[PDB]
């Protein structure tokens, strides 16, 4: 929409996610073994593996009706739910498509007896929304297919002027912004290839698939105390039965200590990524886990070789020495993920407490601010 | 120096124009650039006649046109089926839209057909060195005349550049940060958009104008032996003498030994810059002139006093100005421009005598490499 959703909707922002550690196996960057190892070693014996659908990140809030949205969330535009992205914006430019979605989820919940069983008139769901292409992104079009003078040429001429203005006495980090701007654009192109196989045009709401993995919060409770089997199960019971549009998430339970179990987890992953699939997310059985003083990653992504080849570029390939630089890059991402995760959880807790909105947003904005830090975009 | 930047068939890439040196700084009160130094540059080097050409808002463009697609494939080695190309000084395709480019190329062909250019030159191809310029279809005039007519200059865009810079520096009290945060993520995109809107508001080929200034090469001949009056008149005769997309170039001949002729040149420049244009480009009469063993600049620029406010800032006239006089320090620019010029010519001589493509590109990429050298952007 060019604008963040109504800030009254923004009670949560999904954290960023660390990848596993660099695979020892030849030709491999990421592998289920490093993923499982990280947990087994940190004292966690059971993890849940969830298939990554491809797949855009979506937060979905559903109220029983408009009044509840006005009363509980303080939104005055008369919408009874919202589907927003990871940066706060509305997923769909079309207020009719989004709203159409909400209704679809409201009814399924109605036939589900969800509102009663949970004693609530609203719900916040952490979701993946398919297809990937349904998410509107104007980088590629605007920048690589301009209607008049080529996007890149306008970019270069526009940049040259920036350089000149910067030299003005009334005003050098400048060179960074073009790079951060171009790398964003370059990344995006690769993603299009990676998801090409799993993207189809959406002429109606029927084209959409929505697969929620977290029931984050309802009236009076942030469900960060429920293990992920509970999340997968509860979501299935209450959401996935009735309606095609709502999807169940393929997952497996793995015992990181048990050789037979881990191997089944590997063959599962291998199977998911054989045709370019993104991979899976490995989460500790419990939503929140501590190993002594230290909190542990709530999730660890493990991505397919073919997928990762498109993302890194098949040209990249190398190298042994470079990998050392990757691991350090992994460490930053972990510290970052933890903090974003904690800020995201606190926001929900503050909102559920009925605390002032600005305190909720204090956390919510912290997530957004942490994502401002520079990091390896590929991981 | 990359091909990715070219995004076009590499066989097309037979020439890149050099950067241009600005004139030595002026001693005239309140002036940074003035025609007198441009004229003295050549005069002190035994060049008695120079051609001044108006510099129009727009960009330098290389236009190559073939009689048809079969001529391109055979003569140029092109394989992508195109029959012409229009590309930037930085080696970029001018248009993301190929249809739009084909349209421009075809219009040029039709003008060349009507003229009898092909027959007279005993060539089925031509390489043109041109200005490509934003044109107001509604006003049927150059966009820069439409801006100047109400005192609007590139100041609007520069304001945008300065506005971006400030935001980049810094990177209810809490809520502003939400909307500020979202602004940070897309500020660069906003600036480029502003830049396009002011400099290149184009949606069709009816929004452009082409002003060729060099007939660089045709079958078996590079026209670096032809003086600039020949280029102007031959261009006038074969391209411009048609109510069409092709625009003749405002030019005068100045005798740098004659006080009266110099005053006429000054006045011409003053009227032009008052309104006013960016100024002029001053070329020696002969394309190539080699005082002693040394080669003279192929072209010196003399930019309008007002225009330079965009480039250097509005407060540049206060002095300060003396800093600006002794500030340049043009040697390297002057040397780069000269080196790029020779490479460019060699590229066309090699192509004309049917040397292998890699030989031609060698000079061409040589120009790009030279353009990578750190240099004051305001020159």
């Amino acid at each position: 929409s060019r604008f963040a959703a109504d800030p009254h909707w923004l009670i949560y922002l999904p954290p960023t996610m660390s990848p596993c550690e660099t695979s020892k196996k030849e030709g491999m960057l990421e592998h289920p073994i490093e993923a499982f190892e990280y947990f087994r070693t940190r004292g966690v014996g059971k993890v849940v593996c969830e298939q990554k659908h491809m797949g855009s990140r979506a937060v979905v809030i559903v109220c029983k009706d408009s009044q509840v949205a006005e009363k509980r969330f303080g939104v005055l535009d008369g919408t009874a739910g919202i589907c927003y992205t990871r940066t706060g914006r509305h997923f769909f430019d079309d207020m009719q498509l989004e709203a159409e979605l909400i209704d679809r989820v409201r009814k399924v919940l109605d036939k589900s007896g969800f509102w009663g069983d949970f004693n609530t008139d609203w719900v916040c769901l952490d979701c993946e929304l398919m297809p990937w292409s349904a998410k509107a992104q104007k980088l590629l079009e605007e920048q690589y297919s301009a209607v008049g003078i080529s996007g890149r040429v306008v970019l270069d001429e526009a940049v040259k002027l920036l350089k000149q203005a910067s030299l003005n006495k009334t005003v050098a980090d400048i060179n960074e912004l073009l790079q951060r701007f171009t790398e964003r654009s370059e990344m995006m192109q690769k993603y299009v290839e990676a998801y090409r196989k799993y993207c189809w045009p959406v002429n109606s709401i029927d084209d959409l698939k929505l697969a929620p993995f977290h029931i984050l919060a309802t009236e009076g409770k942030v469900h960060s105390d429920k293990n992920h089997i509970w999340h997968m199960d509860t979501i299935a019971k209450y959401c996935t039965q009735d309606d095609s549009l709502i999807m169940a998430t393929n997952h497996i339970l793995v015992d990181v200590t048990d050789a037979e179990s881990v191997d089944k987890g590997i063959k599962w992953w291998e199977d998911l990524t054989a045709s370019g699939g993104e991979g899976m997310v490995v989460k500790p059985y419990d939503f929140i886990v501590k190993n002594g003083r230290e909190l542990l990653q709530p999730a660890v992504k493990c991505r397919g070789r073919e997928y990762l080849r498109i993302i890194y570029g098949p040209e990249y390939t190398m190298d042994e020495n470079i990998e050392r630089l990757r691991n350090r890059a992994v460490g930053k991402k972990r510290s970052l993920a933890l903090r974003e995760f904690s800020l995201g959880m606190e926001a929900l807790e503050r909102f559920v407490r009925n605390e002032p909105l600005y305190r909720v947003h204090e956390c919510v904005f912290g997530v957004l601010a942490l994502e401002s830090e520079p990091v390896d975009p590929r991981l």
